[PDB]
């Protein structure tokens, strides 16, 4: 458990530090955008994560992992892929798909 949980730290961080993660470092801001209350059941992003690993409230790694599979669902959810957000979306997943590989 602590090998799983000390690799989501390595994870969320490199994801926090990515270059496309500018659309995932805080939470969506529905006054902002329009729809997005409606569309978005659950939503999830970066930050969110980053104080529940915190604070411990990640049994398993597949909970964490389900934490970042709702982040880029939500994206695909709501921007279309050529989209500015879409596009950073897409990196991101891809680029969590491949690292979450690199350890299970
Ligand atoms: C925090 N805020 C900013 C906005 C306006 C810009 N904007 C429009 N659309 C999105 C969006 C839609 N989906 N996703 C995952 C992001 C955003 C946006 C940009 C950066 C961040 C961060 N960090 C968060 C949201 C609305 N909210």
């Amino acid at each position: 458990m602590h090998s799983d949980l000390t690799f989501c730290e390595i994870i969320l961080m490199e994801m926090e530090s990515h270059d496309a993660a500018w659309p995932f470092l805080e939470p969506v801001n529905p006054r902002l955008v329009s729809g997005y209350r409606r569309i978005i059941k659950n939503p999830m992003d970066f930050s969110t994560m980053r104080e529940r690993l915190l604070r411990g409230g990640y049994t398993s790694s597949e909970e964490f992992a389900a934490d970042a599979l709702l982040v880029f669902d939500n994206c695909q959810t709501f921007n279309e892929d050529d989209s500015e957000v879409g596009k950073a979306g897409h990196i991101m997943r891809r680029f969590f798909e491949s690292r979450w590989e690199e350890f299970y």
